[PDB]
């Protein structure tokens, strides 16, 4: 990753601006989860025997930019690389998959369509989460999933084009909270090194 270069171990949930960049570090505590801020966009997590835990940089609030991210992500079990976020009123959790690794985290939904977009097919699927961790404390929201049917790990994110895509298969989206290139893991380890330019 950022070698030398990295902050200082972050091992329990925190959300600060390091180098212009928002980061999101929420872990329920299980395992060891260890959380780095690098230069710029960079962040890095290293995980082992984890529970639930998602981390990364991006912008507070999100404004539907198109997001370029690059680096590696080296899960050992059960991991998501996405662009992760949150609408309040009302309240939204919303992945854009771009891999995962062995969990579909879109299991337990009818899929509602699919949107093409950097050069990839995103199925589409809407869930709920009942007496659940939020941006708001323990609440009951709307999931809303872009997963991409060709795993990959970099490339150009155009959030508008997911945005439209679940507003045009009826699913409503709030005023926007955080926007970040998360790694995500449950019950796994492994590590994950990434840069949003
Ligand atoms: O202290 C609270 C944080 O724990 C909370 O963090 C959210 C919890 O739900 C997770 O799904 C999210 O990823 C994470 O941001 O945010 C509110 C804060 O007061
Ligand atoms: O409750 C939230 C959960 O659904 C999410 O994906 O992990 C972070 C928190
Ligand atoms: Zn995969
Ligand atoms: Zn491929």
């Amino acid at each position: 990753g950022a070698g030398a270069g990295a902050g200082m171990e972050i091992t329990s949930s925190e959300t600060g601006t390091n180098n212009g960049y928002y980061y999101s570090f929420w872990t329920d505590g299980g395992g060891q989860v260890t959380y780095t801020n690098g230069p710029a966009g960079q962040y890095s997590v290293e995980w082992s025997n984890s529970g639930n835990f998602v981390a990364g940089k991006g912008w507070n609030p999100g404004s539907s930019q198109t997001i370029t991210y690059s680096g590696e992500w080296n899960p050992n079990g059960n991991s998501y690389l996405s662009v992760y976020g949150w609408t309040q009123n009302p309240l939204v959790e919303y992945y854009i998959v771009e891999s995962f690794s062995t969990y579909d985290p879109s299991t337990g939904a009818q899929e509602l369509g699919t949107v093409e977009t950097d050069d990839g097919t995103y199925k589409i699927y809407q869930t709920t989460r009942e007496n659940a961790p939020s941006i708001e404390g323990t609440a009951t929201f709307n999931q809303y999933w872009s997963v991409r049917t060709d795993h990959r790990v970099g490339g150009t994110v155009t959030t508008q084009n997911h945005f439209d895509a679940w507003k045009n298969a009826g699913l409503e989206m709030g005023t926007h909270n955080y926007m970040i290139v998360a790694t995500a893991g449950y019950q796994s380890s492994g590590s994950a090194s990434i840069t949003v330019q």
